[PDB]
């Protein structure tokens, strides 16, 4: 099958486009199951407007053409980051050309990066420290949660206080390209995801875990593949125990 934008309202003045594509993105460990993946981007329309992560360059021409029939450019105010990575500088560039009054929002980790990428452009940049919200009005108030990590020092959570939706993009996701939305079996996808990407970083990922502990969430709007909903309890359970039988195998 092509690639194609999946694109469905999830919660109240949201959305989620699922880029997906059937076939690996890169020639890597994490797509060795051979189920394809997804690239999850949300839409909050408030007030202001919101998008979070926009896909890499793969998936940037449908991304883009998909948004463009799902929200006005101009009317669009902010682009959430919940890490920083170069192969997204070429959709965040098309972007900027057609919506040149956005604002970046991202951890402060990412900012110089940002402005590394756009060098000879001036460009609008939010840092999010964790104490300071976003109020994109309706009461889509939006709290920021850093979770540096060596792998992702920009990483970042997102929380809609009117959804109870937290953005979480790499954290518990999955490589798996489907009908089927929001998540049930791929508990051996979800479970492979966290042994390929989040593993050697055990200790970090507790402490992502207890930052987020407090939090009354609804749904888990991760970065890959279905967004997790019935299964985000006992998926949180297993990143746990996950996590702590890592940590006896590096030490050794
Ligand atoms: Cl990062």
């Amino acid at each position: 099958k092509p690639r194609d934008v999946q694109v469905l309202p999830i919660a109240t003045n949201t959305k989620v486009l699922r880029a997906r594509s059937w076939s690996r993105l890169r020639f890597e460990i994490e797509y060795a199951l051979e189920r394809g993946t997804t690239s999850n981007s949300y839409v909050i329309e408030g007030d202001k407007t919101a998008i979070i992560d926009p896909p890499v360059e793969s998936f940037m021409k449908i991304y883009l053409e998909a948004l463009q029939q799902t929200v006005n450019l101009k009317k669009l105010d902010y682009v959430i980051l919940g890490h920083f990575s170069p192969n997204r500088i070429p959709t965040f560039k098309a972007l900027l050309e057609l919506a040149p009054q956005i604002t970046f929002v991202c951890s402060l980790p990412a900012a110089g990066d940002l402005r590394a990428a756009f060098p000879d452009d001036n460009l609008n940049i939010l840092p999010m420290r964790g104490k300071e919200t976003l109020d994109l009005g309706k009461g889509h108030v939006l709290k920021f949660l850093p979770i540096p990590s060596p792998r992702w020092p920009a990483g970042l959570c997102t929380y809609d206080v009117q959804t109870q939706i937290l953005y979480t993009d790499k954290i518990f996701g999955a490589h798996i390209c489907g009908d089927d939305v929001f998540d049930e079996s791929f508990k051996e996808d979800q479970r492979y995801y966290f042994n390929c990407l989040m593993a050697p970083h055990a200790i970090h990922v507790e402490a992502a875990l207890e930052k987020i502990s407090d939090l009354q969430v609804r749904l888990y709007a991760v970065g890959h593949g279905p967004l997790v909903r019935t299964s985000l309890i006992a998926l949180t359970q297993a990143y746990a125990d996950w996590s702590k039988a890592q940590k006896l195998e590096h030490h050794h």
